[PDB]
């Protein structure tokens, strides 16, 4: 596996968490319970700690990185999709984090926000929880409805789930 | 290597394929003659199948996906470039998919279309034989000349032909 | 590890350099002293030869590409972000490359220039030394200022020393 102790960090994985194989983790990281990290991405806790929610899923070629003074903390809940880059960032409870999309230092996202595909949040900036941010710069285009942030919390949990078929039944050819 | 089953699904490859060590392909996949998946693509068959058609190239860090009742096909000879994610789509035959583009769930590319670098495709869109499309959200800019479509082809048969160079004289050091 | 040799040709690595295990390196591949490739980033020297100048780096994910006429030269001191993607292009010495930002063949970037994360730098483009340039397609926004330039080198700087680190006390666990 591709799980690293940089120096004295090294990383704290629970049990439950579903890291794999080609998942690079690296010192400061802490992936909580029924977290999942999938193929191709990488979690470098070089610099600042990286912290990966309960419940939350890091998906293939995904980049978390952060830069001195600027943490990378992921909330519970929270769905990091395909070949999205994490930065330094904040990301709140029950967001949605869309494909490619990009995230740099001190970028606040609330609760319950989705972020679109492509888009590209510069540093600094924040946003409100419920919030469906596109663009790049991007920004607040509207609020989500009930069901929009469901069918996120959805799929988020579908990967919590999703999480334990691949630990127990996929098996290498 | 990195092909898996999950379940009672195990990818099907033709014996021609190129697939690189740490090309990830798993569950219902197929992968048709002189098809080829380079280093550090994923092709992840867990909700529905995913098909590669004939002489077509999945590119270094592609990753492709799908969700239920969202098929992902790939007709024969197309080029899905460097970085690109294929969501539950359909690329039709002779097409060519640029470096880092996005295409999500539902969205229908014709034949001998051009998906321009870094665009991004949303759901539910389709577009006709032979177009240019750009942009994020992308769109038709205009139809593609006898040239541009002779040019996209030479790539993707380039690739097909470069597969075999690999197979044959890619030696580990 | 992922170096590979294709055909007659084998890279060349500078002792210094640091490789990560994941990084794959094919072909007419020159790395210099001091040089660092992250995991998942992919070299391909399959076509033009690519070279990474001394004290440069390449991030996760990043894919380094060329076509036929069209060689990939990184200068020294160069940064090049997570998940870029150069492709047949020149980049001048002192400058970084931002997050996700595509550059194709024949593009041309000056010295000290600094290409912001998700741009899009087309075919053939040129563009003087100390400048800012954003957008896809991307363009000129301003010159840089000493401050920005120096804050660049500091970053690229502190990426050959985080080499040395990662080569003396990265243990896999
Ligand atoms: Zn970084
Ligand atoms: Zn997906
Ligand atoms: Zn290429």
């Amino acid at each position: 596996m591709t799980i690293y102790k940089l120096g004295e960090n090294a990383p704290s994985i629970h049990e439950s968490v579903f890291v794999a194989d080609s998942a690079t983790i690296v010192g400061k990281v802490v992936l909580e319970e029924n977290a999942s990290v999938w193929f191709g991405a990488t979690i470098r806790g070089d610099n600042e700690p990286i912290t990966v929610g309960a419940g939350s899923n890091v998906q293939e070629g995904a980049v978390l990185h952060t830069d001195p003074g600027c943490p990378l903390t992921i909330a519970p809940n929270v769905t990091v999709g395909h070949q999205a880059m994490l930065h330094g960032c904040t990301i709140g409870e029950g967001s949605l984090i869309g494909i490619q999309a990009v995230i740099l230092n001190r970028a606040v996202i609330g609760r319950n926000c989705l972020v679109g595909a492509g888009a590209v949040i510069t540093e600094g900036k924040a946003f409100p929880d419920n919030s469906l941010i596109l663009g790049a710069p991007a920004k607040v285009v509207r609020t989500l409805s009930d069901e929009d942030i469901a069918r996120m919390h959805m799929n988020t949990k579908s990967y919590a789930m999703r999480r334990a078929y691949f630990k127990e039944q996929l098996v290498r050819i």
